[PDB]
């Protein structure tokens, strides 16, 4: 309930590396316009424009690629897949990447990334190169706004009693963070995105938050591992935040204060933390012992608070 943190700390990704290559020049797709722009072939998430998202590419073809992209438009297109293994997907969002870093060692050539949702799109082709590459002819959409703060001001009132402003005051830009932010699942998270005007998404994530109680485990459906009063904002983007391991995957994580049925696996380290300051222990369900997420804990007992938890979407289901 107080934070001795800087909150603006995990938004860095300090864990990717010291400094990267920093870029300004913005690429806006005209509205209803017809792009080719390559999906990056391994991000499997449902991204939002403004949501930040973060990345480690080993395989050549995804450094080939990305150093291509650098040089260009800096632009790749996240798919919102409908199904994961059907590779079935009819809307997604573009990713411009802002921070860029070329690392050898390992034996490898790694590129790290950190790309930021720009712009929604419905998918008209998604041909396949013979190296692997994946192109996708996308359409533009357009972002529609309206009159209606009191909206806003409803959701802005019951996000304060789930956690204690400093958010987003265009109607369109709070929209997508609202999007970004909620424990919804992805089903409801295409919704929102298929949704066209600012007004529509406002008032149907009014409709949800209402509606929407605990989460709990995937694989034990009455799990109860959270509610909807323990969450707690430790970065700038929110209580909702993506995060890439060693191994290049991509964890979105929801940060917590409580959580239940959780078993911690092993000691805490601190090694390749996403949140500076405090030390990670893997956090397991305790009936199906499938990986829900990471207890932090602080490693000062100057700072505060003293432990969270950090719960990814996949392995969570609201009940
Ligand atoms: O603050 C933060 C938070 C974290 C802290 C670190 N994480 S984590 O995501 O890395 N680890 C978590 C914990 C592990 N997973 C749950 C349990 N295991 C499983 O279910 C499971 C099932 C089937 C296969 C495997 C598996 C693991 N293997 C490791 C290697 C490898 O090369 N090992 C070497 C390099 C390290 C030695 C190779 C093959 C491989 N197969 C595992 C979920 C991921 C995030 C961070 O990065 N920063
Ligand atoms: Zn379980």
């Amino acid at each position: 309930n107080i934070i001795n943190f800087d909150t603006s700390l995990p938004t860095s990704h300090t864990y990717l590396g010291a400094d990267m290559e920093e870029f300004h020049g913005r690429t806006l797709h005209d509205d209803d316009s017809i792009q080719v722009i390559p999906v990056l072939p391994q991000v499997m998430m449902i991204l939002v424009p403004g949501q930040t998202l973060p990345l480690q590419l080993f395989h050549p073809q995804e450094v080939s690629m990305v150093r291509n992209l650098i040089q260009n438009d800096r632009t790749f297109a996240v798919l919102a897949y409908s199904n994961v293994q059907e590779r079935e997907a009819e809307f997604g969002t573009t990713a411009e990447i802002y921070a860029y870093r070329e690392e050898q060692d390992f034996g490898i050539e790694i590129v790290k990334v950190k790309a930021i949702g720009r712009q929604r799109f419905k998918v008209l082709e998604l041909r396949t190169q013979s190296d692997g590459i994946q192109q996708a002819k996308v359409q533009i959409l357009p972002e529609g706004s309206g009159d209606a703060e009191t909206l806003m001001d409803r959701i802005k009132k019951q996000l304060r009693e789930w956690d204690e402003d400093s958010l987003p005051s265009n109607p369109i830009d709070f929209s997508y963070w609202v999007a970004a932010n909620l424990p919804i699942d992805d089903s409801l998270r295409i919704q929102l995105l298929k949704i066209d005007s600012a007004i529509q998404r406002l008032r149907c994530e009014l409709d949800i938050m209402n509606k929407c109680t605990s989460l709990c485990c995937k694989q034990c459906q009455e799990t109860e591992i959270t509610t909807k009063n323990e969450i707690f904002s430790l970065s700038r983007e929110g209580p909702m935040a993506a995060y890439v391991n060693p191994h290049g995957y991509v964890h979105e994580i929801l940060t917590v204060y409580k959580a239940c049925n959780l078993n911690l696996i092993g000691r805490p380290s601190t090694e390749h933390s996403w949140f500076p300051g405090y030390a990670w222990t893997v956090a397991q369900c305790k009936i199906c012992a499938s990986h829900i997420g990471w207890k932090f804990t602080a490693t000062k007992k100057d700072m505060s608070p003293q432990k969270f938890w950090g719960l990814t979407r996949s392995a969570l289901i609201p009940t």
